[PDB]
């Protein structure tokens, strides 16, 4: 068909005070609209994997070393396999931003490789570079270390910093990784218009919380 | 006198190595109780403070959302202690507490406490800004039941920070058995003293220097 934008959306709910009923609603909405995945904190991975056990096209995405990215690589790897043991098949980790700003590139790559190795053959890895804290050169350097580390994806924002995704950065990241890794726009994507703008700039996945209203804008653009 | 109760804290995502150095040298100069740093900086802070045993290396566990498994909270606690930490500040599973899932909240705290057993003090951040008045009391009660050494107001990343009413409520629950740490929103000396009068034993702040120079 004319591919629904729903298949590119990671239904996301990461608030610190999220309760079980809200995760239940989030997984049911994803089963309904056939979102690309749900994105929940690691404590809800087991519940989401059970709720979506008969929905293979809807992955269970969790976040690693989130949202500050300022823990050790060994912790990020342990959380990754722990999440995978609990039923997660996609992981969005946060780079060590301070190590990147200090140009300690070997540790930034070592940090990403720890998650990649822990996920090898079991989960898709997304690397959150947190564009709002990086200069232009650090945005490209982080994407390059993601490519060398073997990640599957680069991701703009955690949604817990000073900004979200912009079309200029999505173009910027798509230029670095090319066709080899996916590019995900996240943080601030509120409407169908924003999501389409990121897709046009090169995004292959959208992290959002208003995914129900975004897809409802897809069925409502052709309404009579 | 006030400096021995302040955890000189810097937990920003883009904190660089030179700012951890500045943080430790201020901690030695003013003899703060500890430096609170993200786990990536524990090994460096411990080496910069080896010749200053009176100041401890404090880090944050399952920070700041507290929405990860107890298994990794324990791994991160054991990992931090291996890197030279002697105090850990963990965040409760807020969603589990709101869901009245008190056995998971308790077990999540005991995971950190058992990892730190005999090696590090455990502070339990309850995040007062997202809790009802009863959930604050319940969280402090589970902290005492799990063997925590402290109860802490906020992560500094949610709704609000420490209030004198919240400190007095938490001090009333833990009594003298556990410390009570005021963190978030304390900028001057006046706020610091206002929390201590309410029953605070430790203060978590960014501007520990600005607080100490108010008395000096």
């Amino acid at each position: 068909m004319s591919r629904s934008i729903a298949q590119m959306i990671d239904h996301t709910l990461l608030k610190p005070n999220t309760t079980e009923d809200q995760i239940v609603k989030l997984c049911e909405e994803a089963k309904e609209y056939s979102f690309a995945s749900v994105c929940v904190n690691p404590t809800w991975v087991a519940l989401a994997a059970q709720l979506l056990k008969d929905a293979p096209d809807v992955k269970v995405c969790t976040v690693i070393g989130f949202p500050l990215g300022a823990t050790t690589p060994e912790v990020k790897a342990f959380e990754t396999t722990n999440a995978i043991e609990n039923g997660a098949t996609e992981v969005d980790m946060v780079i060590n931003i301070g190590a990147l700003k200090d140009k300690q590139y070997e540790l930034v790559g070592r940090d990403i490789q720890a998650v990649v190795k822990a996920a090898e053959g079991k989960a898709l890895t997304k690397v959150i570079i947190e564009t709002s804290l990086l200069t232009e050169e650090e945005k490209k350097a982080a994407c390059e270390l993601a490519v060398k580390a073997g990640a599957d994806f680069v991701k703009t924002s955690t949604g817990f910093s000073g900004g979200g995704a912009t079309a200029e950065d999505i173009a910027l990241m798509r230029k670095v990784v090319g066709p080899n890794l996916g590019v995900k726009a996240s943080g601030g994507v509120r409407d169908l218009s924003d999501a389409k703008a990121m897709i046009d700039a090169g995004a292959t996945r959208i992290g959002a919380s208003a995914g129900v209203a975004i897809v409802n804008g897809e069925r409502s653009e052709g309404s009579y």
